[PDB]
């Protein structure tokens, strides 16, 4: 239970900023909406849902070496690579992703919602 | 049916280079060796016997691509470098080599022994 206390809310569906809010958050959901208690001060700050990144890939990132790796290593070290990407995208403002290709994502994904690792809410689409 | 006049021969089993000979040769052998019919002129030249390096590996050559060709190629690309490699060890002066590992030479010196295509004489150790 916390509430919220920012200086202007950003209205995804209606597509404008709005002036000072709070926001009163118990069990994960949104109850309470006050225009115009644990507390956390955002006041000189804008107020957003969090985004929404639909093509990504968390199970490798391109190098020089991307062209050789697959021979050579296992997934388990692009598991333990995943784990600081994961981390990365949460830490940017992005809560949730959807995971268009690879099979360490399923398994990222368990691990992230089970709270083992730190990451976004995962929509992982497998092999393609 | 070929002499060959030159002005310096080098005696391999002495160590000493001598003056002008007159090497015959019928038949791939030597056959006479007068000291001081087809002919060559090479009277300001220095006569050797043919080098031996005991000691190559005509299958490959070392290149910023090496560890990665493998998983991607096959020997009869090999086999295609392999032909300009032995050929310009051919031209150097090393009319016999030994091979130390590789799977391809074991085939190159069947080629270059039926004529097919142009390099030295091959003892191949096929593979280590």
């Amino acid at each position: 239970p916390v509430a919220l206390h920012c200086g202007k809310l950003f209205d995804a569906r209606s597509g404008r900023v709005l002036g000072p809010h709070t926001v009163v958050v118990r069990d994960g959901r949104i109850d309470q909406l006050i225009s115009g208690l644990a507390a956390v001060d955002l006041r000189n700050r804008t107020c957003l849902p969090g985004w929404t990144d639909l093509h990504v890939h968390l199970g490798g990132e391109s190098s020089p070496q991307s062209y050789s790796e697959g021979f050579r290593l296992d997934p388990i070290d692009f598991a333990y690579r995943s784990v600081g990407y994961a981390e990365r995208t949460l830490l940017a403002g992005f809560t949730s992703v959807r995971d268009l290709g690879g099979e360490v994502s399923p398994h990222l994904r368990d691990a992230v919602n089970q709270g083992l690792v730190k990451g976004p809410r995962i929509f992982a689409a497998g092999k393609s």
